[PDB]
């Protein structure tokens, strides 16, 4: 928890009132807040959201013209590799790596998601899946490019499964990720990198989760409690 933390929120499907709430939220400490949405709702979010610590993110780019369109529309952040895209639409490690590389090359700050399934965890293959995913990403980048990159660990194994995650487990995953980047990219890059927890999280357990080293913030859902999640990054 040393570099500047990030609190990001993903609005998947009213937004009006939530933007008001955030606009009137006071934030004493340094933290980069992010609001990701789908294309349909980028517009309302750009029109309405105005909080100094907040930027807008996109969720998906089909092609490179979409990246340029977004860039033109004044959107500089994007979220990629999120589970629904890997597991629902079969975006391979390589497809994601390319999107990330494309995004970075086009001037984006990228939040790149990784995470293993329940089968994968239960079979003991957390580290190989997670590290295989991030290795794919890295393969398409240079050391300099890591300045524009954020990692979000999604505990996919705790989605639709009734399972819950302990902070020890979240820490372990983040730690492992950090270790890889340190040893394969550089300790300096690893020190600056932000790895966010993208599992379900409320105000209460978010503070305790942020207390772990190696957790640098959250990828969460856009909801009223996001306010508490932001607060939890002191």
């Amino acid at each position: 928890s040393k570099p500047q933390p990030i609190a990001a929120a993903n609005w998947k499907s009213s937004l009006s009132g939530l933007i008001d709430l955030f606009n009137s939220t006071s934030i004493n400490h340094d933290v980069q807040c992010v609001v990701a949405s789908t294309f349909v709702h980028l517009a309302m979010t750009k029109e309405r959201l105005s909080h100094p610590k907040f930027v807008i993110a996109a969720q998906n780019a089909g092609n490179t013209d979409a990246l340029a369109s977004l860039k033109d529309f004044g959107v500089n952040w994007i979220v990629l590799g999120h589970f629904e895209r890997r597991w629902y639409y079969g975006e391979t490690n390589e497809i994601v790596a390319d999107k990330v590389a494309a995004a970075v090359a086009s001037g984006f700050m990228v939040i790149a998601c990784i995470g293993e399934t329940l089968q994968e965890r239960e079979s003991g293959r957390t580290a190989v899946v997670v590290l295989t995913q991030i290795a794919a990403i890295a393969k398409k980048l240079k050391k300099a490019d890591w300045a524009k990159v954020v990692i979000a660990y999604e505990p996919v194994w705790a989605i639709g499964t009734g399972k819950v995650v302990t902070p020890q487990q979240a820490q372990e995953a983040h730690a492992l990720i950090r270790s890889w980047v340190s040893s394969k990219i550089g300790a300096d890059v690893a020190g600056e990198l932000r790895i966010l927890y993208g599992g379900s999280v409320n105000g209460k357990n978010a503070r305790t989760l942020y207390q772990q080293r190696d957790v640098n913030g959250f990828l969460a859902g856009l909801k009223p409690e996001f306010v508490d999640i932001i607060k939890a990054t002191q």
